[PDB]
This record gives C-alpha cells, structure tokens and sequence, in this order.
C-alpha cells in the first residue's frame, strides 16, 4: 500500500512517528518517503555513495528529474518489499491521502487525489474527521486499507 | 565489478577516490563507492526513510549487523546497475584490491583477495606500481581492466 499523508506546516511528521510503533507492532516493514522540491567529498566527485554500518545503512545517489520526481520509480526500485509505503507531503503524485490541517478550510489546498480523511481538532464536513490524537484509531484506519 | 581501495593512510585512500573520480566518470561511467530533524525523527519511530528531491535521493534503511557487513548483499540491493563499485577499506572481504600504502612492507597486510596494484611512492617489488600522484595513470588502469 502507498499512501500520501499531506496538509499543512509539524502536524504530519508527530501524526506518522506516533503512529509508527503501532503499524510496526502489527508486524509491518514500513517505509516514508519525504520530498524535498567526507562521504559528500566523495558524493561531490561524481560518486554515488554508500555507508554501511553495524545496524544503519545509508545509500545517496544522483537522480534525473524524471526519476527523482517519479513516486511509482521509486517504490518498484527500492521499496517493493515494504507493507506500507508512506510518503510526507508528495501530494502531486496524486496517491490516496490523508489531509492533516490546523483549520478546516485548508483541506480544500489538497484534493490532489482522493481524501481518504482528514485529521484536524476542529469539526471537518464532508469527509472521514479524526482529530489530531486519535494516533491509535488512525493507525488502525490505515491498517484497515492493508 | 566490485574493487576495493585498501591501505594503511584513510585521508589517501579518500583523496585516490575522488581526484580519480572525474576521470572515471568523463568515460560515461557510472560509479558507486561504498564506504564504512524531521527524517532522523521519523526513522527512530521505527520506519526506513527515502528522502527525495529532484536530482538526489537518500535511502535510510535498519540492517542486522550482518547485512550491512555484507557487499554482496549491498551489491544486490543496490548496486547492480552500475559500472563500477568502488570499496574504500572492506579488505577482509577478498575483492580484487587497489593496495595504497606508505611503505613497501605494509603491502603483505593485504592479501585477502587479489593485489592488482600498489599505489606507493617508493618502488614496490612484485607488483603492478604507481605512485600516489599518478591519478590518471590509475584510473586508466581502472578503466582498462573493465574492458577486459
Ligand atoms: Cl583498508
Ligand atoms: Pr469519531
């Protein structure tokens, strides 16, 4: 499964890193993809560059255009063996969302593709509305979806 | 193919790397060199990260130790369309190695897998020498073996 968790200005990230050790807890491997619109001396020489540790490994490579904005390239790449793909923001590539908003009227900015819910404090209209800590009902709505 | 960068100086290993680099790359290479706060939040909640951007993307990933101590693993996941891997250290893992020392007899400490050259500003014995400066002339030798 991928899904865009889109909205406003730090509401998304605490949403997905509180809801993580429940997703995790079910058993999924779950990855998140955020979109930006010594190693680098290597990297800088025209490198592309891995760094291999006991328990962390980091791989940074040059992309065209083309790939780097290409969401469905890089999950069949690289992230084909995840139960759950979960991008921040990457709300153009147009993947079912959740809308997380500080007011109401700003769920309207992400229609994108298809609202599966929004999470805000206040009332929403016209759409599936948790509010901002209800992290485990959350968790277990995207569960539902697998 | 994989080649390892092996030796006893880390700052001449890294320097041979990337003053080597642009040479490699000019010949339409592809090359990947393994080495030994939103996002760093996001990835000690328990989920693997790919930051991306238009012409750069990083892929954070959790390994067991083995795994990430494993260049065939690495080599699979990652690296298979390249032309070329280079390895700064890795020299238990007996990849053919580019050996860069500063004396002769630091040489016999790299024979885990096979000696193709070594790079060294005093004259070596038995085997293909260059010296440290010699950056072009190494990187052709590099680019020759690749067309063998
Ligand atoms: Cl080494
Ligand atoms: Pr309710």
């Amino acid at each position: 499964l991928i899904l865009s968790i889109v909205g406003t200005s730090s509401g998304k990230t605490t949403l997905i890193t509180r809801m993580m050790p429940i997703l995790r807890e079910r058993g999924l491997r779950v990855a998140v993809v955020k979109r930006h619109a010594d190693s680098w001396k290597i990297y800088n020489s025209g490198a592309d560059v891995v760094i291999a540790s006991p328990v962390k490994l980091a791989f940074i490579r040059r992309v065209s255009e083309e790939e780097g904005n290409d969401l469905d390239w890089i999950y069949e790449r690289y992230l084909s063996d995840y139960d759950l793909v979960i991008t921040e923001g990457f709300s153009k590539a147009g993947k079912d969302r959740i809308v997380v908003v500080k007011k109401p009227e700003e769920v309207e900015h992400f229609r994108q593709g298809r609202i599966l819910a929004v999470v805000c404090d206040e009332r929403v209209d016209g759409h599936k509305w948790f509010r901002r800590d209800e992290v485990e009902r959350i968790a277990e709505f995207i569960l539902s979806l697998l």
